[PDB]
């Protein structure tokens, strides 16, 4: 057992670096490693490995006091040396965590004494806090098992202060978790967790069936949505499905004809019927998106006119621009030129392609031609990274990522949303807006900045928004209720109770 249980994961957890990317699998990282201060759902940190913390009144100098009972689960001492040693180890690696404002920001990391860690920046960076909250990379591992005493060429055993041991791991198969039973802080009820590996979503449903694994636990790619449904209605098994964590939605290449010219971004914007491709290729699972960010998240409650399914006047824009249909044709020309957009996705994923074939007939019904780019996960990723797309599926990150992060992360031209906004005139103040944003500690401005990047995002049609997803549960009774993590990316076994 009653207190062992068996999910499943696409592919196996990785070798569990705390400082990498792929193949880490962020949730198992977050299952092992631990942060100096620990998100929370209103928004907030706690103390976690670090039971307090000081800053001077610029803002750019951090001290914080460390817990002195905490040990790696080899046995060795989590101290201020141990956390020091981690931050060089990260920042050794700089270039890599671009992404993450925090790691261009900390200027120097020092321990002070063995519970004194001193944190210095380059300015007064106000997500600091936030960002040393997530999974990775600013988590512990223990230093003895650096390799050559840095972490980015690889380490050796994945040792962290976490509730959770991994035990084993079989390539292609699965990976065993086990609980510390020398954690620092309270005892998981589940003694040992298996993850079988099952890359078809199809097959995640038929193991849960049979019973062969006892809880499915992710996004709306988790299993197939129609069968999520019939699940709910069955009195054997469990189901849940949470309030929204983040937004899907098209990024449309400003810099990129056609998509370079504003009328047809939001003449797209008026094209799909939303609700009815969530009814029809989501099983009506998920809400309507209006905006980039659901009004919801905090800094984008900002009133924001949404634009309707209204094809008549997508048309007519369309027209007004000089979009015409030539005699006898059903897609638009202009100056010779065919209304053509390429939709890039992964072409194995099946709820992107049946999601993107909606979107193409939604489209010729105003006049587009939409033309369907189906490739392998490498081939979309590098598309993403240099704009060699016209329209791609894209979403943001949930809590605590949005909107600053993911905000933040627009200004680095290896990101799919640097590249989207790429033709934009007003591009180099969005991305100096960003960064003062990032920076601001009055209130009101930051405020203001949060409210003009936004709507110019919005007003540009840069994003053609398509729901606010939820993270879905399928789970055996016999388990229970199933808690969410704050972090959208976490799954909180520890606060599971059979
Ligand atoms: C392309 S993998 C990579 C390479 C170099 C540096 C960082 C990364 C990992 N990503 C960094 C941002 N990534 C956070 C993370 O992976 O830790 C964003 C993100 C946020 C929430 C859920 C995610 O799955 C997710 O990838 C790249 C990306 O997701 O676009
Ligand atoms: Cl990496
Ligand atoms: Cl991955
Ligand atoms: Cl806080
Ligand atoms: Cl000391
Ligand atoms: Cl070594
Ligand atoms: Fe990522």
């Amino acid at each position: 057992a009653p207190d062992e249980i068996t999910t499943a994961w696409p592919v196996n957890v990785g070798p569990l670096n705390p400082h990498l990317y792929t193949p880490n699998q962020m949730f198992a990282q977050s299952m092992v490693y631990e942060p100096l201060v620990k998100y929370q759902a209103d928004g907030s940190v706690i103390p976690w490995l670090a039971k307090s913390w000081t800053h001077s009144e610029d803002g750019k100098t951090w001290t914080f006091t460390l817990r002195d009972d905490v040990k790696f689960s080899n046995g060795e001492p989590f101290d201020a040396e141990a956390a020091a040693e981690n931050f060089r180890a990260v920042l050794d690696n700089r270039q890599r965590h671009a992404w993450l404002e925090l790691a261009n920001q900390i200027v120097d990391v020092k321990a002070l004494s063995k519970t004194e860690l001193q944190i210095t920046l380059k300015s007064a960076y106000y997500p600091f806090l936030q960002e040393l909250a997530l999974p990775r990379p600013f988590r512990f591992i223990a230093p003895s098992q650096f390799k050559n005493h840095e972490t980015m060429n690889g380490i050796k055993a994945p040792i962290g202060t976490g509730p959770w041991i991994l035990q084993e791991s079989k390539l292609n198969q699965y990976d065993v978790f086990v609980r510390n039973e020398n954690y620092w802080g309270e005892k998981p009820a589940i003694k040992k967790i298996t993850f079988n590996v099952i890359p078809d979503p199809t097959t995640r449903a038929v193991a849960f069936e049979t019973g062969d694994i006892d809880l499915l636990y992710g996004n709306e790619g988790l299993l197939p949505l129609d069968t999520f449904a019939r699940f709910s209605q069955n009195p054997a098994y469990h189901t849940q499905l949470s309030q929204p964590i983040e937004t899907v939605m098209l990024a449309l290449n400003t810099a990129k004809a056609p998509t370079n010219e504003l009328a047809v971004r939001e003449a797209l914007n008026y094209a799909v019927n939303k609700k009815s491709l969530i009814d029809n290729a989501l099983y009506g699972t998920q809400q309507v998106a209006d905006t980039l960010f659901a009004p919801s998240v905090p800094y984008a409650n900002l009133g924001l006119k949404p634009s309707q399914y209204d094809p008549q006047k997508a048309k007519a824009l369309l027209e007004k621009a000089g979009w015409t249909l030539p005699a006898g044709k059903d897609i638009r020309e202009k100056n010779g030129q065919p209304l053509r957009i390429e939709l890039s996705f992964i072409g194995t994923d099946a709820l992107s392609k049946s999601m993107a074939e909606i979107i193409q007939a939604d489209m010729r019904q105003i006049g587009a031609d939409v033309s369907l780019i189906g490739e392998e996960e490498s081939s979309i990723y590098a598309r993403q990274r240099d704009g060699r797309f016209g329209m791609i599926f894209h979403r943001t990150w949930g809590a605590p990522y949005d909107p600053h992060a993911f905000l933040s992360s627009m200004r680095v031209p290896s990101h799919a949303d640097f590249q989207a906004q790429q033709g934009l005139a007003d591009k180099p103040l969005i991305d100096k807006e960003i960064g003062e944003v990032l920076a601001t500690h009055d209130e009101t401005q930051r405020q203001a900045l949060y409210r003009d990047i936004l709507t110019r995002l919005h007003d540009e049609a840069v994003y053609l928004p398509i729901s606010y997803i939820s993270m879905m549960v399928v789970s055996k009774p016999e388990l229970g209720n199933i808690p969410y993590a704050p972090i959208a990316t976490e799954i909180p076994f520890e606060q599971i109770k059979p």
